[PDB]
């Protein structure tokens, strides 16, 4: 399981521990090379965030937190916390053969990437521009 | 299920909801931040009763006023409605391996996106936007 | 069922409404954006039409009418009519594992998209460059 | 069943009626008009008795005077015949998914095409160019 | 079987030989003479405990004193071995297709290529390149 | 059956008429129009002649003869042998399914192309740079 709680943006997940967040399909990231940082990337289905992404994408309206994260099918074994995220991308499309869904790409000036280990310590990074 | 209705170009859809609108097969459309930048809109459907119309309002750089695009559970949770629609592509190809359709793009100069929440409606979350 | 019939140049159907027309295979033209309009594309088998295709091409050969029809497998639902047709591509090509095929593309001055509704009107389009 | 015929360089196929000949897996020509734009006439065929004539053709730009390519039901209804050829290209390929093959191009100044109908022949309609 | 043992990284393998090395899913690697052009060693692993030492060392420009990648049948018959490494890319990936993934890059100054024979070990046959 | 014998560089086959020299799984090689002579191309599997094909490659060490057969699974119907041979490109891979493998390009000055006739005569061709 895989979810992104996107500040002032609500999603539809009716997970326990991750109630009203966005439930991600895929998603990636990457980096290269001071080094050059990707957008973040994560696909969901169309839902009650998607209208809102689309606003904040069309108006460069900034999002003070968003953290991502990957549970074991229950350990939240993945956290990844993004600071000042911009939505600059949102790509949608569907087809007669599940719902439609839409990618979003986002930017941030900060992130922290905490790894849980096991039940033992925590594994970090993070980076700024 | 999808379906589109555009002004003054009926489809032949035989839904109770949508009679005479057209099915549509496929869709999709995006927007971008290097103002945003909006794609086309566009869509699949078959060759049907809106096909030569189509072609004719894109030959012609013909205008079209609203343009209604829903998508169905049953509930209709999304729609986007479209203003000042130019028909800016039609693609057409068949096969044995079949009816043939067709891929239609459109511009437009306002749209509205509605969500539509239920619970076991309770509301609509909404985006608008304007060129 | 797909079928084309080129002024001059006869294919060999056994179809009792379109004896010596050529069957179709598959088909495309598009139109884009006063419009960009492209070549009609059609397959068939290489057949009877083959080598005058061939000669109509390699020489600009002028071809007053070529008529296109689709018929439900028998309502002929689809008649596109082309005047003033040049054949501007002859791609053949065979392997062991049906018979060889030929894709044609052909230019044309005019033409009329005739669709037919159920048995009630017809709706129709045209162009001229 | 495709043959080709190639003055100078035989292959090795048992069929009857074109004993010695190379055997086709596949082909592919074709002509544009943007005076017509036209290809070489590109085929297959296992690696066999005709490869290194035709490596070694190809090498030196060694003219060959008559090539003739049939196709065959068994009537053989398609026939190309080309005239003062040179081979263009050699490309050879093998895996253990096999034998290798290897695909044939080759320049012509003039060619014939020849289809035959039959009835329950007929007759025959050709096309013929020159460079 | 497949481990790299990356300086100062960790992974968290089970392996009695390669106890909190990190297990590799896939790599490749070129050399090519147009000196030599030596691509970047390229590996992917499940995301892991390494991966976020591995994402700091990249943006960091940090350093890798030694990396030693080995494969196993249960001979260990080739051991590539490098010397200051830099973390060059941190590619990663997830979908509902499943554990996510991500691919690793890096620099070196040099490398040693060393594989095992052994009969029913006799020896090693080795390559060593220095920029 | 597929094998390359380089000399001064060993392999691991086991057949008895080719032991040590290289099994080969895929090769490929072509010629375009003087004739543009592509790189000799093949894969085989990681394995004795693996490090020395790689220091080879490195060094630009130049290899006096290299001969490639084909065998029907036992007539050794088409024989290539080469002159004064570059190792040009060495290119490693693996997964999780076989073996990783390795491809190989190598240049040369030389050539003989023999293929063997059934038992009847040989027909070959060579080139010279």
């Amino acid at each position: 399981d895989m979810f992104i709680k996107i500040d002032g943006i609500e999603g539809e997940s009716l997970d326990a521990n991750h109630k009203n967040e966005i439930q991600v399909l895929a998603w990636n990231w990457d980096v290269a090379q001071k080094a050059s940082v990707s957008d973040f990337c994560f696909a969901h289905y169309i839902d009650k965030a998607s209208p809102n992404l689309l606003s904040y994408c069309l108006l460069g309206k900034h999002i003070k937190n968003v953290q991502f994260v990957l549970r074991k099918a229950p350990l939240e074994y993945l956290t990844i916390k993004f600071t000042d995220v911009i939505i600059t991308r949102v790509d949608m499309a569907g087809s007669l053969e599940t719902r439609p869904r839409e990618e979003i790409r986002f930017s941030f000036t900060k992130m922290t990437q905490d790894y849980v280990m096991q039940k033992s310590g925590v594994i970090s990074a993070n980076y700024d521009v």
